[PDB]
């Protein structure tokens, strides 16, 4: 599939850069027939089939597919794809308020109402990726961004699909591995993949948000996925002595190692707390 070829500079003007990925760069633009803001995300192509340098065009062409199928609150739209020789430049719906990352290094940690509030969002985005069969494989707070932070209750929207792939089969079994902090087990061991990993990465993100403290961290990559793959980890009183038995109850049953005895994100929100790269 081939994308428009124009140059975007005659029908966007950029502005501040917003974040720099690996192989990516987002800048604020704005669309001048109708001034509309944007983020155009740049992803470099690979200059040859062989190349590590620079995204693959299937693995380009699979996040543009994604991101097209999907409208919801709290996912990140796209409004137009161009590329040229060096990139191809996705024009995203512009977010903000900054990552969840940035917004929880001010507070420290969340009280759980204002964990939930946010912790509800997520997994009503997931809920809508879930039931569209869409694992997105790369859930973690710099990945969650806020529409306004300045707001008692900011509002949430997940970015960046570009680990993200369809599960027509219940798993797949490619090569994909996000950021060891919050891969799955079975994302350490190498086995067959599917939408419980996104589960156990909710797990984690919880864990965080309720303590500010990362559960599987280790002072290395190597070290941080064997804990995982271990399930290494444990709710310290200092963190959790006043954090209530129930959001314990949530994060134990997502953080567990097989992934058909993880809850689902039907299971999650049903749940009584809620209910109303890899190398060095
Ligand atoms: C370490 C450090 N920063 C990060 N970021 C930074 C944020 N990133 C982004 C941001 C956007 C985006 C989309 C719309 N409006 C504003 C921004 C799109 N795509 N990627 C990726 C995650 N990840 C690890």
């Amino acid at each position: 599939t081939v994308f428009r070829q124009e140059n975007v500079d005659d029908y966007y003007d950029t502005g501040e850069e917003l974040g720099s990925g690996q192989f990516a760069v987002v800048k604020k633009c704005r669309e001048k027939s109708t001034g509309l803001q944007y983020a155009a995300k740049f992803i470099k192509k690979r200059r040859t089939k062989s190349s590590r340098r620079g995204v693959s065009r299937e693995d380009i062409e699979r996040e543009v597919s994604i991101l097209k199928e999907i409208q919801h609150p709290n996912v990140i739209t796209l409004h137009e794809v161009y590329e040229n020789k060096t990139d191809v430049i996705l024009i995203l719906e512009l977010v903000a308020g900054g990552e969840l990352f940035d917004f929880l290094a001010e507070k420290e940690s969340l009280t759980e109402e204002e964990a939930t509030e946010f912790l509800k969002q997520i997994l009503n985005g997931v809920y809508y990726l879930h039931s569209l069969q869409i694992a997105h494989f790369d859930l973690k707070p710099e990945n969650i961004m806020l529409l306004d932070r300045n707001v008692p209750k900011p509002r949430i929207k997940i970015i960046d699909f570009g680990l993200a792939h369809k599960i027509d089969f219940g798993n797949e079994f490619k090569n994909i591995f996000g950021t060891p902090e919050f891969v799955a087990p079975e994302i350490v061991n190498y086995e067959p993949l599917g939408l419980e990993a996104d589960m156990w990465s909710i797990g984690v993100i919880t864990y965080i948000l309720l303590s500010g403290a990362s559960p599987f961290l280790g002072d290395t990559k190597q070290e941080t996925l064997a804990n995982v793959s271990a399930v290494n980890y444990e709710f310290e009183d200092e963190y959790f002595s006043n954090t209530s038995a129930l959001a314990k109850d949530f994060i134990r049953r997502l953080l567990v190692k097989d992934p058909k005895k993880r809850m689902t994100i039907q299971d999650s929100l049903q749940h009584p707390w809620i209910k109303p790269p890899q190398f060095e």
